[PDB]
Formats: C-alpha cells, sequence, structure tokens
C-alpha cells in the first residue's frame, strides 16, 4: 500500500463552480472556454512504481499525464498551453503546478469522504470542481 492509493480508480466529475471564471483568468478564448466548460470528464489515477498516470477523458478531449512526484515534466493543456509541471504530495493532497509565460496556476486534488475534489487557483480566482467514483 501507498502514496496515493486512495487516489486511484475511475471518477466522474459531478459538480463545478467557477471554472469559466478561473478559465478567463488563465487566458482561455471564448470559444473554448463555452465547449470545455461543458465538458463532463471522467479521472482515471493509476500508479506503477513512481510513476503516476492520470488521464482525463470528455467529449472535448482525451489528455494524459505520467509523472514521478517532485520530477518536473512538460505538459499539453486541454486548452492548449505548453507549461512545465510540477506536482507534488503535501500533507496527503496533491500539488500540481503548471508554469508558462510568466504566469502559474495550482491545481489541488485531494480525497474528502467519498469524492475527490479538484480546486484549480489561477491569481485570486478559484473554481471547484468535484468527482465521485464512476
Ligand atoms: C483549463 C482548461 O481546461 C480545459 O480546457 C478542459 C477541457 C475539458 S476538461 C478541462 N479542464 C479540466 O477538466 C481541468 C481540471 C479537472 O477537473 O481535471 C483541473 C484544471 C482543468
Amino acid at each position: 500500500s501507498h502514496m496515493c492509493d486512495a487516489f486511484v480508480g475511475t471518477w466522474k466529475l459531478v459538480s463545478s463552480e467557477n471554472f469559466d471564471d478561473y478559465m478567463k483568468e488563465v487566458g482561455v478564448g471564448f470559444a473554448t472556454r463555452k465547449v470545455a466548460g461543458m465538458a463532463k470528464p471522467n479521472m482515471i489515477i493509476s500508479v506503477n512504481g513512481d510513476v503516476i498516470t492520470i488521464k482525463s477523458e470528455s467529449t472535448f478531449k482525451n489528455t494524459e499525464i505520467s509523472f514521478i512526484l517532485g520530477q518536473e515534466f512538460d505538459e499539453v493543456t486541454a486548452d492548449d498551453r505548453k507549461v512545465k509541471s510540477t506536482i507534488t504530495l503535501d500533507g496527503g493532497v496533491l500539488v500540481h503546478v503548471q508554469k508558462w509565460d510568466g504566469k502559474s496556476t495550482t491545481i489541488k486534488r485531494k480525497r474528502e469522504d467519498d469524492k475527490l475534489v479538484v480546486e484549480c487557483v489561477m491569481k485570486g480566482v478559484t473554481s471547484t470542481r468535484v468527482y465521485e467514483r464512476a
């Protein structure tokens, strides 16, 4: 048993708050915001040794990242940003920082009751996205 066991599985989005404003702050353009805001992704998390894989699958896009905690990687986001990402575990929370063009956003993923709660912050704007087991 290990680092991220309680994250592993297949999760479905059940609520989203403030995501349009988060995307505006990030710099996402109108048409992507409208279609992305409509998406109801499944999040699929797996672990093999030190490598964590997180997939996001929706009608808009299917994306995948694999990474080792603390080790930076290049990521193309669903909205087509080319970012440098680092993901760590802080007190049982996965903390994912994306850097690009002098900007930064942080995405936290944590287990709360039977939910996986995703909090997305860009300057002063937060979006909260709640997932349940599929
Ligand atoms: C920010 C532009 O996003 C998109 O364009 C987008 C399109 C489908 S799904 C998605 N973004 C997400 O689902 C996100 C999170 C999540 O809930 O995994 C955490 C932060 C983003």
